[PDB]
């Protein structure tokens, strides 16, 4: 491989438990010449992008259409792994290995990534008119595991619908978009699942986003058939990565108590300890930033994390309610990954201003540390990851993040992918 | 089951001899822009600058290089290059479009710049100068710089192979030899691309000068432009670097000098070689003062000549805001952005990536015999071309109304920020009128 550097997880115990600097300066944003070009100029759409680093290691996923961002049938889907290595000026940046494309049909939607070990994984649902349509329609969808690496292999597992465990009987499984952690010869990543309601376990509704929210409209806002009872349920998809024959894969679902609506999410292990702490993106009614811990107890508990108070926007043309379950969608951008292994530290892509520019977000315990624009005008933000790491040994100064995004670039063009890195701060004050 | 070596599309050399012969349509619609997602962003909104961009493609297999630096365009020290390989297969609409399979990055130091590249079956060629600071002041400081050859494949390792400025071989003295970006060829056992050697000037042979660019052009002022040193009296010329690909053991580089009357100016260019008859087209950049679209055919006989093919009048454009004299030697700069690659085995068409309008708007030019078949924009606005790469090939068997083109530029696509990569692929028509 190329001569990499050794990284670690900046949500490790190791990092800082002190009140962080409030960083006043500008960023310095160095170079993620990673990905593909994607037709800035011939209307190429870009979706669901990932990003995730492990030991100087990184994989990409994205997703690319012709002509419009709707177009499953006809799209391809990108992965990519590679290295992070010292550039010119001694700043570790990630560079391109390996890149692999999957030409639909069928299409790949929703991929969650991993690395471990200069292994790559991706989990993805096998569709030809995506998740809406394929959960109207009532549809079983096929899940593909992809194994990858740095030598250029790519192989493919398909999990059938009926072969995953679980304690309980449920409908159809589906993945979702964001990171994963691989640990003891499993892959786990978020999940979602279409599941009969049971009466002990109802929508979350009423909180500090809406105080008075109504009931009957949040199990409207989780409901997947009126007339079959079914409900879109968040769950932990664990993947044997071992075994390729008699594979132990295993749904863990959620309750619908848990969460308002379920969504795309990632999935952080704490490498010391095991505790796993979880990052939920919006897109549905719920316009707050949804970070927290995985509890398993008597059963899956998704334990709440206050990182910060600022809400997330809703597109630019809804008037409607903010923030309840009736109104205006909160916008599917940010994304934010745990400096501290409690989640009182994170650094997240946020969108900025009316155009929704893309920035970042430096937030401890509610406490704003810094909300820096990336670029003003018109570039408008539509989906983010970000993975942060740190140096072995730490810098003591700054820890490294990577963010890809897909952006509006320029007017009559489609969402584009773009890439950079920057030194985080993580000094003490 | 992805894209990979063997799971491509064949294609074939646009150039080749069974290309038309017909007086072709004058293609009035839109074109049929599809996708090329290849090489990487580069930092569109960080300020990181992209230079000397190549593409190549030989049988489904492209090859890819530029120069990437960080904070301005003038920083060779702490730049980086590029190097990328892929396969052309067809993608979900049934179009033929390029995706990568392999990247490397050499990190600086030591820079390479003016890389060349050729791709023969699996295996890609790039050869660049091994500098710190730049050609121009490698020249100015009269230093002899190392070349690199670097060998590439798809499922492969990239290995390189150092010659050193005494190691050539060649029937001319000259004090050092450059290399140049451009497009080359590999066949046999041979790479074969653009040089430029700095060389003593020759009694019998003066400047290129008056020309259709520039008829009242003066002798002493074209001198000048091609003159490296005064003192010592040397000019820069163009070459062809014959460089061994098979051969690990006693490797022989040889070096071809073209006397300056053959051109207006040394420059960077690309090498065609017509697969059937052997023949070998050129595309002299611009950069220099001449304003024309140099294209022509290199014919090798008592002495290598570069006889000049009249392609198109339409002239390249200078910078914004200079007021000297355009075309002529001493004046205004041509911008090098234009590429033009050949659709015909002796260039009597042409399909080029040319500046339009006062922004220097990306646009693709179809030409035959000084005739514009049409001259479209990619896009409007306040996006800049800076700089170009064009390859177009044949489906095997070709399609019998277009060929396909994989377009790839360096361009400002917004301000305050520094040149991008970006790429294309589009149906370049090859019907009849």
């Amino acid at each position: 491989a190329l001569y990499k550097i050794r990284t670690q997880d900046s949500w490790s115990v190791t990092a800082k438990e002190c009140p962080l600097q409030a960083f006043q300066p500008n960023l310095n944003l160095i170079p993620a010449m990673i990905g593909t070009a994607t037709g800035a100029l011939i209307r190429n759409c870009v979706r669901q992008p990932v990003i995730v680093v492990d030991d100087g290691v990184y994989m990409l996923t994205y997703l690319a259409m012709r002509g419009s961002c709707q177009d499953h049938q006809k799209s391809v889907r990108h992965f990519e792994m590679g290295v992070i290595t010292s550039d010119p000026f001694g700043d570790p940046v990630p560079t391109p290995l390996r890149h692999w494309t999957k030409r639909a049909l069928p299409a790949y939607d929703g991929c969650a990534l991993a690395v471990k070990g200069h292994a790559g994984f991706a989990l993805c649902t096998e569709t030809s008119v995506g998740p809406l349509r394929d959960r109207t329609a009532k549809r079983k969808p096929n899940i593909v595991l992809f194994k990858a690496s740095l030598v250029g292999e790519l192989s493919e597992r398909v999990i059938p619908p009926q072969s995953w465990l679980s304690g309980f009987s449920f409908f159809s499984v589906y993945t979702v978009a964001g990171k994963g952690y691989a640990y003891h010869s499993k892959f786990h990543a978020f999940g979602n699942v279409v599941r009969v309601g049971q009466s002990e376990y109802q929508a979350k509704c009423r909180g500090t986003g809406c105080p008075t929210a109504n009931q009957d409209d949040c199990n409207t806002a989780q409901r997947v058939s009126q007339e079959d009872n079914t409900y879109l349920h968040q769950a932990i998809l664990s993947v044997d990565i071992d075994s390729v024959i008699d594979p132990e894969d295993v749904v863990y679902v959620i309750e619908r108590d848990q969460y308002y609506q379920a969504s795309a999410g990632d999935l952080y292990r704490v490498p010391e300890t095991g505790e796993i702490l979880y990052n939920l993106h919006n897109g549905g009614w719920s316009n707050e930033v949804q970070v927290g811990r995985i509890q398993p107890s008597d059963r899956f508990y998704m334990r709440e994390i206050q990182l910060t108070s600022t809400r997330v926007p809703a597109p630019n043309g809804c008037n409607r309610v903010k923030g309840c379950p009736g109104g205006c969608v909160a916008v599917i951008s940010p994304a934010f990954t745990p400096m501290h292994p409690e989640f009182n530290v994170g650094v997240g892509i946020f969108p900025m201003n009316q155009p929704h520019n893309p920035s970042i977000m430096h937030v401890q315990q509610q406490t704003e540390l810094f909300w820096k624009p990336i670029v003003g005008g018109n570039i408008t933000l539509h989906e983010s990851s970000i993975a942060c790491y740190s140096t072995v040994p730490p810098n003591p100064s700054y820890d490294l993040c990577i963010g890809v995004m897909t952006l509006l670039l320029h007017q009559g063009q489609l969402p584009q992918f773009q890439a950079l890195s920057w030194y985080q701060p993580t000094m003490c004050n």
